[PDB]
């Protein structure tokens, strides 16, 4: 059984990484690939710490210690390694004597200042070459000196990123065969036409961040003087004939040269936020020279103090011919019109328009339905109202999670308006729009009263966002209008449930015939008026987590006793964080017989009665972690043929009875994690039959290592496809000699 | 070390089938979940066949031998055994006394005309149960007796398949939990009101082939007397309001019943292929019903004899609003005008649009921009000129494979035009088309000298299908109007490139910026003119095969020596079935330094000059398969350090080198199947290091098992994780007494 690593199996990882070593272990497996050492408390690598693992082709030894003193020619013997990660580390030197081998080496967030050929320039099988965010921001650190043609030697080399490092100036004597130049936040001011010349493979060019515009920044940041552009020599691009690739963010351009982009004809993304650029939105002539390019980002180039009427949109937007996404965040305006976007209307591969964080009090809506054929209408975080801290992995200036939902896109054509103010909807709202499939109002703290005709202008929608608002449920016909509906998010919507002398009517849910999944969570739900009971012929799934079940079940009140039971599909149910002390047998009975998949976890759970399993057969997974059980079933084989997981971490277990770990036909993975058990012992592990577990938890318990733990240990080597994750969280508690100890110690 | 299985590892997978087991094996492993023993030659089931090994969730005994014996309860023990699949092994009935645990059991294509209470009623938690293709066509076998409610205790069942079996009526008693149910083929020609009055969660029910049309029929077809349509109760679907598929292909259908269609406000998928349904077509009521329908199948409701000028769509097509895809294969006409289309035109959704096997002769093209967003135009397989047999688990009707190539239709929209006589491109060809970015102009005899203007219409073509027709390539500007084409696909074009005395010009391959994929194959390229060198700074990968390099690299001519050079990029390179006895060093030499990927496999080659891969340090997978090589050098370690994959199967080799399996510091992958190796020496295994082989393929060499192989088979068992698939092919050959063996036995 191998210790302290986990091993996946077209390649042998050895996942190791978080687990407190303070050495890299000894006991690798020499069939092992890659190897994860990241987040332990690693202080020394020498020649003896991989010692014959030619095998290895990884080895990712980031975050340690929680600095790392590497010798020199420490990896010197391997072979074939091709990938060291060595991130933030506090290196303050590149290692010496690292394998010729090497073709991807990342030194990300350390101390480095010196790039020299004695690091480097044997490396010449080296393809990607990180060296980003060494020195940056109020770091003390000192200017990065690049050694004259350190990277000359570099013949393979397609990616170098030195971005968030003080360099000055482009480095002189760079291969061609680069691909991919990072110099984000470099502190250059000035391209040269000599700094590119050569660079006729580059896909990707990154500038962004010198000659920042520094105001409202959220980090520590150093304008040109003056706050003036960076300054770009016409020729500075002039053989960058592959380049897809180019950001400029952050580079305080007030105008764009648009014979910048006469030899770069694939240019497909390219990104220009946090710039001056109003003027250039309004007239540029770069526009015209950019007819492949699929993305163009704008975003936050308002002018300071500025809240035009409209935005400005220069009649060049319509020579984009193949744009697809246009984002226009942070230009700041007050009114968006149809004439304003003519430009863009003809534009047939035009399907995102984001035009998040604008201020926007009023959009002419019937805009966007005379586009050629928009799916992303993204107006979310607007004024409208009723008709180390940095991942230096990720994009420094926007997020790059996709703009809606991939569950609710997935639909069709989208409209997102959430983090507006449409606090009510009036019957004309969505008029003249496309056929919405996927819409977001979440966050407009809508109080309205839905009554079956407010959505009667887009009547197809299938997933629908409602949650974050204040909607008062006063008439059961609600949302009926949507017969297609099939998710519907109801969650946060708190505000009228939690009065009592309101009228809270859930009627509504019966009337869909498509709708499969309903989110009812943290809405504070503990009384309803007239008709108790959900019900639906095809609801598959309701999260009801946040509510107060331990109110609508309390034992003087029989009114909410079959509550889900009408859910004649339901096939998984979340129940959790709803205060819950005790279940009535009665209506846990309730719960429908079609469940695979039930979830109790974070209540308050002391009893727990397990006898009535026996009425849900297709139950697959019970999740009852986070509660107060004090004692498990003796007779769960007698309950249930059905159930693979249990899932019963935090609770406080601390007996495992006869035949837990055997009988139950069907079970394969049991969670036992942080309970408070001391032993297992043999009448748990095995009774008529042998166990059918492929996974068993038990990381947290206080367990004593005495020689009472001596059955559970044979039976760990005779069973070892039952997987334990964490052995080195699975700790002796006593006696005193054994605490700390992996339980897998001592014989 | 796992035998005679091949074990994959959410559960364990024994691979055991195809390996001529003629028992059960008695070695699986306890930790096994699904055990696959299928096409073996296996004729005895017992109750000791799999003992114990209540870890069995599924047993795959499809196909032995190549009739099967199942002793009653054989697999009664096996307390979770969920799926038991039992096709294709001439049983006679159902096996008695199968687990009660059971959910799947498939007895597909046997000998069972016997459904009884005893072979099937205890089985209460059956969700699948699969008895099609016992009784058919002109099999000698008997009509079904279903034993009257065998099926209603059956209250999880949810597809049951009767099809292709000798029925007459649907049975009674069917259990109302069925989402699934297939009676094709079954000789019903009556569907009563009673029949499926109960089926209210029923989401498929396929009644195809039943009084089917049997003109031209691929199979043995017996229609219903006069070749009558099915007789289908008015209120036979009154209760099928979960409805999404409805399979009435072959039933005869003359008339549809619109009001069939009155409680079924879910229908997604029609098919009413080969049925008799022309004037249906053209005014037909039913297409008014069906609001939600997304595929329509019409394909082949041609009038025996009828060749119509035009197509008849009633104008009642234009209330299908959610329909994607309309299939109407074999209609038969001869023209397709723009009025004849004109109710589909609106929808919009509509997609793709298939009108193969129609016999059109003439298309008014302009027709097909005016539909709403048309993505597949499918007319393949017309007379466009210049303007057991079955797999029982597929389509019985149509193929099931996407229309057009997915990496073809990924790039936009797509026009297949395969299969035609349009045999030039005259200027006007491509008028009024939409943007198309796949189009396929495959097997249209075309023998056009493209010269830079057949495709300006089209501009915009991303991937081009050109195969199988005879261009002439006498203008060097060929195809250079299409400057976004990334895939051109050439092969099969020898007519005019076999004839030395015309011209071949290849120089238009340069012209292309984007170009990545370009397939030559099978052309008998011999002879170029003017330029013999192919040249592209983009393209990544050539297909070569069935050329004639064995003519351009003769050793008295120099001037094809550089053919490749100038594919600057090129990564992946197949030289295969090129008829080569050997590659010129120089020839060799000049092969792209950018290559990883290097196929030479099927040719006739005696000859390799190791030492030459010294000079393709980016080297990867190399692929000499399949030619007479004799033997193998003894210095590959110190000719390259990239290697990664080595086939070598179905050579000539009869000795491995020292060092061989050790040596070279990146090889994981070497395939020596099929060759002529007695032995394996121990100087092979090992000589300063130690193998770093991940996967060893020996499988058909005729090994000495005397003690002179032990060697070797003590390295297999320190070498545990070195993979040596199929270990029951890798068979003794001598001496007498152990020939037949695997070597993996005596000791
Ligand atoms: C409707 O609009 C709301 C508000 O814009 C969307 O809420 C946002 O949803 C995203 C995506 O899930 C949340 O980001 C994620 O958060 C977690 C951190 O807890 C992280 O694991 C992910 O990496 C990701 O960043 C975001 O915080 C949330 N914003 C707010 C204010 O709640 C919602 O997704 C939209 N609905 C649809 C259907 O698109
Ligand atoms: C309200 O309840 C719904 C239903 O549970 C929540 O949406 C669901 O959120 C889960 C993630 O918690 C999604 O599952 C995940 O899907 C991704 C992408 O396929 C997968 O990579 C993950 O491993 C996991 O399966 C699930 O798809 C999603 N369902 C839908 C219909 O969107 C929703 O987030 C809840 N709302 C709030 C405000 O919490
Ligand atoms: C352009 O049109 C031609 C002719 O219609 C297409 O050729 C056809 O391609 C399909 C798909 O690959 C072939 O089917 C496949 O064949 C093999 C059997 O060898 C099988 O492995 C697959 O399961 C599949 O059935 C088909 O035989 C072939 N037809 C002919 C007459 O050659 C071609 O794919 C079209 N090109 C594009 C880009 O879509
Ligand atoms: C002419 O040469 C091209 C380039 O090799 C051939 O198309 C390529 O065919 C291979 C299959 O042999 C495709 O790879 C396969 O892709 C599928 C789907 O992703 C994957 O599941 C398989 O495991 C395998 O990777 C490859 O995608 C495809 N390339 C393109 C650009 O379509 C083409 O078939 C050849 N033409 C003739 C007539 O043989
Ligand atoms: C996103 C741009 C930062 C400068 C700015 C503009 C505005 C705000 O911040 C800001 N925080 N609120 C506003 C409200 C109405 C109109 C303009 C703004
Ligand atoms: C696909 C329909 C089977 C009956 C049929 C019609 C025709 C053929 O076969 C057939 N094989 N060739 C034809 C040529 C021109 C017009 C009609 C046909
Ligand atoms: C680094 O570790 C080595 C031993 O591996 C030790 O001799 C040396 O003192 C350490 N270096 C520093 C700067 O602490
Ligand atoms: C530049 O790219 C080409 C492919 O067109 C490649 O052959 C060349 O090796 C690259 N340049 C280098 C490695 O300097
Ligand atoms: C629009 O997108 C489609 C699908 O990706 C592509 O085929 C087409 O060439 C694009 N049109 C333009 C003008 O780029
Ligand atoms: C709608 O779009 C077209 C361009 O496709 C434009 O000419 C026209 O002015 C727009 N119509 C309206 C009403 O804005
Ligand atoms: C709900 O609102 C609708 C539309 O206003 C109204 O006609 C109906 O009477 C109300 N429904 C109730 C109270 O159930
Ligand atoms: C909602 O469903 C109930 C049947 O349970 C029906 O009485 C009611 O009319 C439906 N309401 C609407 C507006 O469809
Ligand atoms: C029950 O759920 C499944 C899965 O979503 C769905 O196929 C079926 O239509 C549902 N049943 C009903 C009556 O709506
Ligand atoms: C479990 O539930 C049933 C009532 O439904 C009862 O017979 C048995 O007493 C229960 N156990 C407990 C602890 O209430
Ligand atoms: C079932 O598999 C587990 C490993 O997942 C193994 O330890 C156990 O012995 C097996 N049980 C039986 C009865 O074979
Ligand atoms: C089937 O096999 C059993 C032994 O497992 C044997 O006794 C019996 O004769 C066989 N049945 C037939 C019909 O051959
Ligand atoms: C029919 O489907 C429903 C879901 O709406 C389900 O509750 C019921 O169990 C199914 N019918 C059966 C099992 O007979
Ligand atoms: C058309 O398809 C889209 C995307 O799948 C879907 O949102 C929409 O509802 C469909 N329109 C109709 C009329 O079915
Ligand atoms: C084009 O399509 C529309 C329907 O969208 C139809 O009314 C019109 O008649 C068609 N035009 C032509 C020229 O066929
Ligand atoms: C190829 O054809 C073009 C168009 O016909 C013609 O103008 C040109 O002269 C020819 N190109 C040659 C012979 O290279
Ligand atoms: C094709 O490429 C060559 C440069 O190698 C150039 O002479 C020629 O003009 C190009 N032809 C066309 C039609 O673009
Ligand atoms: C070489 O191939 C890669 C992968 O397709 C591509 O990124 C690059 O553009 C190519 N180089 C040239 C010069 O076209
Ligand atoms: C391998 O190739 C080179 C010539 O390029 C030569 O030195 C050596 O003789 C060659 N080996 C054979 C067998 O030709
Ligand atoms: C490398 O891994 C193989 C299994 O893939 C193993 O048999 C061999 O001993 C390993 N070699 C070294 C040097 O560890």
């Amino acid at each position: 059984r191998s210790y302290p690593c986990d091993e996946k199996k077209d390649s042998v990882i050895a996942e190791c990484s978080n687990r407190r070593l303070q050495e890299v272990p000894q006991t690798v497996g020499k069939y092992v690939t890659e190897l994860d050492l990241s987040d332990n408390f690693i202080t020394h690598i020498t020649n003896e710490s991989f010692q014959g693992l030619q095998n290895l082709t990884k080895i990712n030894l980031n975050h340690n210690p929680n600095g790392l003193n590497i010798t020199d020619g420490a990896f010197l013997n391997l072979k074939n390694l091709r990938e060291l990660l060595l991130e933030d580390n506090q290196l303050p030197q590149i290692p010496s004597g690292l394998p010729e081998s090497l073709t991807e080496l990342s030194l990300i967030q350390n101390n480095i200042y010196n790039i020299t050929k004695e690091g480097i320039s044997r490396l010449i099988n080296l393809k990607n070459l990180y060296l980003a965010w060494n020195c940056y921001f109020n770091k003390v650190c000192e200017k990065t000196n690049i050694e004259d043609g350190v990277f000359e030697t570099l013949t393979n080399l397609e990616l170098l990123s030195l971005s968030f490092n003080s360099l000055s100036h482009v480095p002189p004597k760079l291969p061609s065969s680069l691909r991919k130049l990072f110099l984000s936040n470099t502190q250059i001011k000035y391209i040269s036409e000599e700094d590119f010349k050569g660079l006729i493979n580059l896909t990707l060019l990154d500038l962004s961040g010198n000659c920042p515009r520094c105001f409202n920044a959220p980090f520590p940041c150093v304008p040109c003087d003056g706050g003036a552009s960076i300054n770009i020599d016409r020729f500075a691009f002039q053989n960058l004939t592959q380049l897809r690739y180019l950001n400029l963010s952050s580079t305080s351009l007030r105008k764009i040269n648009a014979a910048w982009f006469k030899n770069m004809p694939h240019l497909k993304v390219l990104d220009l936020e946090f710039n001056y650029l109003v003027g250039e939105i309004a007239s540029g002539a770069f526009l015209t020279m950019l007819p492949r390019l699929e993305i163009l980002d704008l975003s936050f180039n308002y002018i300071k103090g500025s809240y035009p009427q409209h935005i400005n949109i220069s009649r060049n937007f319509s020579k984009l011919l193949s744009l697809r996404a246009l984002h226009l965040r942070g230009y700041v305006f007050q009114e968006l019109r149809e004439d304003d976007f003519q430009p863009l209307m003809q534009l047939p591969n035009l399907s995102t328009i984001n035009l998040g964080i604008n201020f926007i009090k009023q959009i002419d809506f019937k805009l966007f339905q005379n586009f050629s054929n928009l799916e992303i209408i993204y107006l979310s975080e607007n004024r409208i109202s009723p008709l180390f801290e940095f991942d230096p992995h990720s994009n420094f200036y926007h997020f790059t999670r996709p703009l809606i939902k991939p569950q609710c896109a997935a639909y069709g054509k989208a409209l997102d308006l959430s983090l507006n103010s449409i606090f009510f909807i009036g019957p004309n709202q969505f008029e003249n729009l496309p056929d919405i499939a996927c819409l977001n109002l979440s966050a407009n703290s809508n109080a309205q009263v839905l009554s079956g005709t407010e959505f009667s202008a887009i009547p197809h929608v299938k997933y629908l966002d409602l949650t974050n608002n204040r909607l008062d449920f006063d008439n059961a016909s609600a949302l009926t209008e949507l017969s297609d509906l099939e998710v519907l998010d109801l969650s946060y919507n708190s505000h009228y449930f939690r009065i009592a002398g309101v009228t809270h009517h859930l009627e509504f849910i019966q009337n869909f015939t498509n709708l499969k999944v309903l989110n009812l969570s943290h809405n504070n739900i503990y009384t309803l008026t007239d008709k108790y009971n959900l019900e639906s012929k095809s609801l598959v799934e309701l999260v009801f987590s946040g509510n107060r079940l331990d109110i609508l079940w309390n034992d003087d009140d029989n009114r909410y006793i079959s509550i889900f039971k009408g859910l004649k599909n339901l096939t998984r149910l979340d129940l959790s964080l709803n205060r819950l002390k005790h279940i009535p047998n009665e209506a846990f009975l309730n719960l429908p017989a079609s469940l695979t998949e039930l979830h109790i976890n974070d209540n308050m759970l002391k009893f727990f009665n397990w006898t009535l399993l026996q009425q849900f057969p297709r139950l697959e997974l019970l999740d009852l972690r986070g509660n107060k059980l004090l004692f498990l079933t003796d007779s769960l084989s007698d309950f249930t043929s059905s159930l693979r997981t249990l899932l019963l971490s935090h609770n406080r277990i601390s007996h495992l009875p006869s035949g837990f770990l055997s009988e139950v036909s069907s079970l394969k993975h049991l969670d036992l994690s942080s309970n408070l058990l001391k032993t297992i012992n043999k009448s748990a592990l095995e009774t008529k039959t042998t166990t059918k577990l492929s996974m068993l938890e038990l990381h947290g318990n206080p367990f004593e290592c005495t020689c009472d733990i001596g059955d559970f240990r044979r039976w760990m080597d005779e069973h070892l496809n039952v997987k334990i994750p964490r052995l080195v969280d699975v700790i002796c508690a006593s006696p005193g000699d054994q605490r700390g100890k992996s339980i897998v110690s001592l014989e």
